[PDB]
């Protein structure tokens, strides 16, 4: 078979470093190109385009991509799965002149010395090799500044050194239309969704990026993208960056937008749209708020209202260089079923909110043109934000950053004028900015504020009640092999139910063997479920266990099961014996696979349907601490002299896990008051 | 080759096509043939423009093949084979079987009619959820019976103007007539006729009725064909007999059918010998044609990305060799039934076999009371039909939780041929109120189509229990509407229910028409877990005669448990 | 940055929300222009859309300035309360308007609550 060409062709991915000077390759590729720690190497790609960056090496990449930012990829003019060839380029050097001009649409609204608040810093001793022609970006005073490569001395390309005389010549050049600006959406603007993005990435790779494939080709593409997920997730920051960073024709329908023409008058915008994003394909179309036009299911009621869902409907038949359509709602729920129907909405991509690093990560893009303290930890701010999602983590950033203009900057009073760069650039915001943005909060979201960490409470720990993993094997094979269930014909077990009295560590159990098994986790509540209206209750179990199913393996712990299901003589309503019929029909369901973990006082509690073999076949009692027990859960809830606790633990006899970790809090709290242990125990 | 079946590709398709396909087969071919060529995902059409031993002739190792660069164009008579057939689908067979002769007079012998005085059925009605392949399978009977079609669809419609939508119904309906023998397929009807309680617009009403009015204005015949996902969607108005008199319900595949299914959708695909299509088809149980084809579809593009896509020849103008060598591997398929969605309200396999206790040890021997019940009902349909006497309607089944209730009814419908529809009183009772009531009538109306049948109620106590503890405006009408249906019935269908005992079950379900018979079934003797272990360990040191004594008080999902649990300990 | 671009303010009637929003204008020296919920909603359909825009595109003449619409849940209740192919595209005419704000003129509504 006819081979490839010469092995120096790579296939541009995603950066790690976010400096404009450096590209990764993988070691072994360095070796096969004998390049070095810090070469300089010289960058070909399209439109006869070229770049010269220093080379590190990235564990993580693999021995056929290479690392690089959005400013080098825009100076190459390749997009993300494009090819371009690495060579070496050691006859480089210190450069004499250089001449740099700023974009003028990255600068209007500033005024003031832009090479002392911008050139002077990014370059400053850093050695950055920059052939004619670049494109570079220098974030400052809350801003980003673009500055192009005029001419350099040493042309077409050298380094910049502490004596490399830069020349700022003040007229902003106009940017060229292929120029795209770096102030655009990126993947790299997108924090906390990974596996949705891979997904959607994915999704429209080959149709976006290789329509004639689809040209000489007989199957059919994804067509309608649907983003499930509550407000300011980043739906429409998704959805832009995948157009952009595909060179993707882009057009956005806003439903309220749309909903506020007059009858008739909003339909034909409908198809203009449509029609538009057609004659610039490959294209995607997003619908912004989707369920502002179609909510049919009970909710809809108009000789118009109804007119458009159709109207979209048709139009989305009508499909098929292709365009992708794009929509986001808060979930399948507000949606019109017919939407769904196979050729128009295939595809579903549920954004959830962020975890603990995705908020870190979020707040981070965020914070990126901003000066900030040395006291500031976002880690801290990322750790204490729990059910945040990024429209929440930018006005918490917004906000920190415009309440240190209020003290500072303010007080001194240089408004109203035409703001100074250098001043704009001195200020820094604080940790006690943040703080007290933070001050505040309004995000109740029903959920937990932290990503996938660790536990620990007993492992290893004291004589008598011994490690039996009847639980930890009966989710072996389901969770951490899922194409052996494919493969094979052989039942697992589909759900573990967990007989025991209130803190006998069932939740923490359940939480447990997910995290440890790399299982999505998904806590359902009894109480929480029956406190909703009647139907609505119902409507959340389905969606918990389709949300379990999407990110499977997983396991949906239901935690107080017996308020939802007590059918055997003391259920007694229309609503309360639908929402058991309706976790009946849920658990059939079934069969990557997901365990469904429950939890009780006692077999008698529960109803004897949900027993019923295919549903929870398996159970597993588990019982009080002893004396040895006791002491284990005392270290680890004092984990954070004469302080014996082998004493204290020899006087707790009948003390449960919550007991001992309310004697070590109330123990640590007296002693901040003013032993302390015995105080709380005295109560 | 045909120029509308190269479009899209450029490369050799003599090496890629014409090669492969004759190779050693001594096909033989007349001049003026028109044959198909499947490969690189695609399938591409070629006339045999002469032969040299002419008209006839046989292509051999030695018959040199000429090609010469230019594709004809397609002449109208000469349909394109990357058309809908009879071919494309798979799963339905009764249901085509029954369309088929359905249309065969009317659009195939259209002066029949002229010269008879009897009415064909006028309007087919398609039940079926979504992706079922009721539009294909409306589109390939109208191909394949050359007969004339046009697609009318609900939303499509319903997005006009007021006024505007009903010119088009007519103009629709009209034009289907101009080239008759036709057939109309209305996609989502529902879209269209709904009134039952939902409908409500000066303009939605006028619409339904304007559809009404064209539907009456029927009578070379022209069938109307529309599809919904049930009955009770549907404007009652619709099946008022000279409308929509005739119904068809497209189930979701079993087992087989998929396997049919997955085949239709791979035909144009090189797939690596490691696919297994069987294994495919068994583990996706409730899965619709729509369903199979977004698999295949997602497998192959998957399969693109990693081979191919990496390589990198894209965006340009896809060469054949390229796409021909590609192979999806099950490797792909695999990754392709990674995510799964389809929470489809059945059980993934087509009538197969059941085994578990036939003949086995002593003590509690064969007694077929129910086998003999069912014996002249379900196998000799048409002895009830030149007859007079009542066969037995209802078999209860009163026994303690694990008593192989449901695995009886389940043996006696497979092993004599009868169809089978498992309703469940805890899924039923789910329901909201009164759509309970609407499960319980499309479960009965259901079985009576394909009948001889045996609807098998699983917990009938937690729908009917009168008695004493019965108290609700929704369960006492749920009650009253499964004694209607039981009432309902007298090919026959009987309906086996099963509970703990006669006091949980109410007393009207006894009346002598409804459930009359009854059969008690309980526990496993000491033989009997012996046969329960060796079912389920099926699939030297190890005695099963030793575990069985044991064993005392065990039943057959208890040593059913024993086994499944020995053997994931041995793992 | 992006500075807070609408001001929601809740609480019974007669509390001052008008009287609020009134202050903070001329103390600052900013343009004012009142919307009245009640008042718009009186309008024929269509022209009362016309009126919304006609307003919103005033105030971005004279910004710095503040809107303030009065009665807002006489403009946007949606939630169970709204209907009428009016009353709808009214609603989502006023979101659109919002959306096309970004000299900064804010907006700023009172209502009963949430
Ligand atoms: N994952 C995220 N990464 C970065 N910013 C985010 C993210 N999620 C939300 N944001 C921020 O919040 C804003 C959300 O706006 P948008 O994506 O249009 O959400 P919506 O349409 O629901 O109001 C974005 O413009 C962005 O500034
Ligand atoms: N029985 C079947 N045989 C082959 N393909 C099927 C079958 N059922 C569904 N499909 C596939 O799924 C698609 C279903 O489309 P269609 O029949 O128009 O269904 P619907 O109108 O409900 O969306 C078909 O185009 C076909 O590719
Ligand atoms: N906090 C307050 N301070 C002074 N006057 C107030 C205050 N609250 C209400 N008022 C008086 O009551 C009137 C309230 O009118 P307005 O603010 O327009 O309330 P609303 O629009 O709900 O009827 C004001 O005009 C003012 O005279």
């Amino acid at each position: 078979l006819k081979q490839k060409n010469r092995p120096n062709r790579l296939i541009v991915d995603e950066a790690i470093n976010e400096d404009n000077s450096v590209v990764s390759l993988s070691q072994p590729k360095m070796d096969e190109l004998q390049l070095f720690r810090g070469d300089t190497v010289l960058l070909k790609g399209k439109k006869r385009r070229e770049a010269v960056c220093i080379v590190l090496s990235d564990d993580t990449c693999s021995d056929e991509k290479i690392r690089m930012n959005r400013v080098v990829r825009n100076n190459l003019r390749v997009r993300l799965g494009d090819v371009i060839s690495i060579q070496p380029c050691p006859d480089v050097k210190y450069g004499k002149r250089i001449h740099v001009l700023p974009i003028d649409d990255t600068v209007e609204g500033i005024t003031g010395n832009l090479f002392e608040v911008y050139l002077k810093p990014y370059f400053l001793e850093a050695y950055r090799p920059i052939r004619k022609g670049d494109i570079f970006l220098v974030r400052g005073g809350m801003r980003a500044v673009e500055f192009k490569v005029v001419e350099t001395d040493p042309s077409p390309y050298c380094i910049v050194a502490p004596d490399t005389v830069i020349h700022c010549e003040g007229e902003p050049i106009k940017r060229e239309d292929e120029e795209e600006s770096l102030n655009e959406v990126g993947y790299d603007d997108v924090g906390g969704c990974r596996k949705q993005l891979a997904q959607i990435k994915e999704m429209v790779e080959l149709p976006l990026r290789h329509p004639a494939l689809f040209k000489a080709i007989g199957v059919k593409p994804p067509r309608g993208i649907l983003l499930y997920g509550p407000p300011g997730t980043g739906k429409t920051l998704i959805a832009r960056a995948v157009a952009n960073e595909t060179g993707a024709f882009f057009f956005l329908i806003n439903g309220p937008e749309i909903m506020s023409k007059l009858a008739g008058e909003s339909e034909s915008n409908l198809r203009k749209a449509f029609e538009e994003a057609e004659k610039n394909a490959p294209a995607i179309i997003f619908i912004d708020e989707l369920d502002a036009i179609a909510p049919k299911r009970e909710k809809t009621h108009g000789e118009v209202e109804r007119r458009i869902v159709s109207q979209l409907l048709t139009l989305m038949d009508g499909l098929k260089a292709h365009v992708i359509v794009m929509a986001a709602t808060n979930r399948p729920n507000s949606i019109d079923p017919a939407l769904r129907r196979f050729g128009r909405f295939d595809r579903e991509v549920d954004i959830g909110i962020p975890d603990a690093t995705g908020r870190l990560e979020i707040l981070q893009i965020h914070t990126k043109n901003m000066k900030l303290a040395d006291d500031v930890d976002l880690e801290q701010v990322a750790n204490e934000t729990h059910g945040h999602v990024g429209a929440d983590l930018a006005a918490l950033c917004s906000e920190a950053a415009l309440q240190a203009i209020r003290k500072k900057m303010d007080l001194i009073d240089l408004e109203d004028e035409t703001i100074d760069a250098e001043v704009m650039n001195s200020l820094a915001v604080t940790m006690d900015d943040f703080r007290w943005a933070l001050s505040q909060s309004n995000p109740s979201a029903l959920r937990e504020t932290v990503v996938e960490v660790p536990q620990v409470t007993w492992e290893d720990i004291g004589g008598l009640e011994d490690v039996k993993r009847e639980l930890q094997e009966l989710v072996q094979y389901p969770v951490e092999h899922p194409d052996k269930f494919l493969k094979f014909g052989m039942t697992p077990s589909k759900g573990v139910l967990f007989y025991g009295p209130p803190g006998c560590g069932k939740t923490l159990l359940a939480k447990a063997i997910a995290n440890e098994c790399q299982a999505n986790f998904i806590s359902i509540k009894g109480p929480e479920l029956l406190t909703m209206w009647f139907g609505e209750s119902e409507a959340n179990v389905r969606e918990i266990f389709d949300k379990a199913r999407q990110a499977a393996p997983c396991v949906l712990f239901f935690d107080e099961l017996d308020s939802i299901a007590k059918a055997r003589g003391g259920n007694i309503g229309d609503g309360g014996g639908a929402a058991d019929r309706v976790i009946n029909q849920i658990l059939t369901e079934m069969d990557n696979v997901f365990i469904i973990g429950a939890t009780n006082r006692p077999d008698i509690i529960d109803p004897a349907i949900l027993r019923p073999g295919r549903l929870d076949q398996l159970i597993y009692i588990p019982l009080p601490d002893e004396k040895s027990r006791v002491a284990i859960l005392k270290a680890n809830l004092r984990k954070s002299d004469v302080d014996l606790e082998f004493l204290a633990k020899m006087t707790n006899g009948f003390s449960g896990a919550d007991l001992t970790e309310i004697c070590q809090r109330a123990c640590k709290l007296a002693i901040r008051e003013s032993p302390v242990p015995e105080i709380r125990r005295d109560h």
